[PDB]
C-alpha cells in the first residue's frame, strides 16, 4: 500500500531494530522515525545500503554481536559492521528450506528462549539457535500460540524491555508476556500524527 499516513490503508513488509532505533521497510523505500523524529521520511534503501537487495521479506537484528539480517527471495545477506558481506548470494536451502519456503512474513528472536521463529503465511516455525537444529517442519499456528495478534502477521520486531511489537494490516498490537494480554491498540500512523 501507500505510505499515506493521513489515510487508513497502509501496510508494511518487514521491520527491524538497531540499538534504540526502529527502521521500517517499504518495498524499496524505508521509513525513519524514532529517538528524535517528529516526522517520518520515505527514502530509498539502495540509497544507503549498497550491497543490499530490495523487497526485504523479514528483517530481524541480533542484540548480541551487534549484527543484522536481511531476507529477500531464496537468499539472505549477512550485515557485518554496518555492511552486508559482499558477494554473499547465500540461499536458505543451505539449511532451512523445508518444503517450499522462500518468502517469509516476519522473524524475531526471543532472548528468554534463544530461539528464532518465523511465519509462513499461516505457519509457526521455530529454529533452535543454541542447538543449531531447526525443528521438523513444525506446522504450528501463530494465532494459536498467541491469541490476540492474529493468524497473519506482517512485520514483527522486539523493541522494548519485555514486550513484543506485532502488526498486520494497519494496526500495531503489542503483546505482554506478563499475562499474555495486549494493552495497546494503535495504528501504524498513530505516532506520525494522523
Ligand atoms: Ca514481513
Amino acid at each position: 500500500m501507500e505510505p499515506a499516513l493521513c489515510d487508513p490503508n497502509l501496510s508494511f513488509d518487514a521491520v527491524t531494530t538497531v540499538g534504540n532505533k526502529i527502521f521500517f521497510f517499504k518495498d524499496r523505500f524505508f521509513w525513519l522515525k524514532v529517538s528524535e523524529r517528529p516526522k517520518t521520511s520515505v527514502n530509498l534503501i539502495s540509497s544507503l545500503w549498497p550491497t543490499l537487495p530490495s523487497g526485504i521479506e523479514a528483517a530481524y537484528e541480533i542484540e548480541a554481536r551487534n549484527q543484522v539480517f536481511l531476507f529477500k527471495d531464496d537468499k539472505y545477506w549477512l550485515i557485518s559492521n554496518l555492511r552486508p558481506e559482499p558477494n554473499y548470494p547465500k540461499s536458505i536451502h543451505s539449511f532451512g528450506f523445508p518444503n517450499f519456503v522462500k518468502k517469509i512474513d516476519a522473524a524475531v528472536f526471543n532472548p528468554r528462549f534463544y530461539r528464532t521463529y518465523f511465519f509462513v503465511d499461516n505457519q509457526y516455525w521455530r529454529y533452535d539457535e543454541r542447538r543449531q537444529m531447526m525443528d521438523p517442519g513444525y506446522p504450528k499456528l501463530i494465532t494459536k500460540n498467541f491469541q490476540g495478534i492474529g493468524p497473519k502477521i506482517d512485520a514483527v520486531f522486539y523493541s522494548k524491555n519485555k514486550y513484543y511489537y506485532f502488526f498486520q494490516g494497519s494496526n500495531q498490537f503489542e503483546y505482554d508476556f506478563l499475562l499474555q494480554r495486549i494493552t495497546k491498540t494503535l495504528k501504524s500512523n498513530s505516532w506520525f500524527g494522523c
